[PDB]
């Protein structure tokens, strides 16, 4: 599993459940081609997005739909979603675990990153 | 002063200076079009971004270019950039300030929305 | 002001006000005595704690009372309070500006510190 | 295991690892007992610190040794070392996951509870 997302909720003190998010890979025209997508587990993870070959260098965007997650809590946020850009495997292939923390108006995001 | 920017080093301890951002506003054809940049002040802050009369209801974009900001320092970072995508919505008088604690691998943002 | 402190909340997306917090200094002894303390203002800050010359080198604890905090708001708290323990330096002339940022189940906390 | 700590270096983007911590329980005449200790893996976790039938109602203190950690990666990081303290346990037994994302002059932790 070469790419993996956990989110938690700061309010409940859970894994943040049902969240759906939108992975992107950048084109060479410099457009953002959707790559994966899915929705967080009972535990808060997404596992089974990529493989490794199909995880090949480049610059991926992860869009966490953490607006709906709230609203159906009952809360009306500040951020549309949670949003997480980088670059994947610019030294050969990695794995990399993006972790989540969310709150209505204030959210932190990190990266784990293993060879 | 609607909207202003504070960005903090939790490497050093400090404002982070001098780090470039642009704001966008969601256009009606669902892109982004450049609404204000800036550079970050010694004290970390960019102010003067827009004004009262032109920051109307919709969907805006910061886009934090903390990539440059460690290259700068000599530090291997994560992310492309830092982004912040938020409703601003009109309920009273409403002044925003949005902030960015920025690690390596990591970064934290808030909203404080005052009257 | 060699040493302010800023609460901010992450639920409601504002300054956290009337927050009290106590400051300790390390004795010789390895026990906590009581310092200076103070509840925030409408920002959320608390300032005036304490001078240049009593502001010595040491280690100071500040104890920061969330959990009365979020019970006034009715909302379940995980922490008793949220504690920031740290060695103040000389080096030059340094202000402290300790920050935290309160949620429910979670807290951040950092520091900065200036000329 | 109703105790898990979970340690995460924001600097480096990886598991902080052999990062050492105490933890404490208040005892009936206020003062802190030391209840568990041990440090954390090549996973930034540490397992196996209490068992369900010892760990009961109370106040519990998990005081995390960041200093140590930063200085032997040469890093004069702000804090002494991170401390969380919270109630466990009062209304019937709970798994309790407690995390802290690191970085030299900032912290964050959370708490995931479990039934
Ligand atoms: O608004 C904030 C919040 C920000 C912050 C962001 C993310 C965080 O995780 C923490 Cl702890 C703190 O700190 C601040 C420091 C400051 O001088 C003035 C400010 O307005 C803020
Ligand atoms: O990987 C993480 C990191 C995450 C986290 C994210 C942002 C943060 O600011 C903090 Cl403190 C913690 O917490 C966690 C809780 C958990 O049960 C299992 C985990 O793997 C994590
Ligand atoms: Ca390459
Ligand atoms: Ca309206
Ligand atoms: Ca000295
Ligand atoms: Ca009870």
């Amino acid at each position: 599993c070469p790419l993996m997302v956990k989110v938690l909720d700061a309010v409940r003190g859970s894994p943040a459940i049902n969240v759906a998010m939108h992975v992107f890979r950048k084109a060479a025209d410099d457009t953002w081609e959707p790559f994966a997508s899915g929705k967080t587990s009972e535990s808060g993870e997404l596992h089974g997005l990529t493989t490794e070959e199909e995880f090949v260098e480049g610059i991926y965007k992860v869009e966490i739909d953490t607006k709906s997650y709230w609203k159906a809590l009952g809360i009306s946020p500040f951020h549309e979603h949670a949003e997480v850009v980088f670059t994947a495997n610019d030294s050969g292939p990695r794995r990399y675990t993006i972790a989540a923390l969310l709150s209505p108006y204030s959210y932190s995001t990190t990266a784990v990153v293993t060879n």
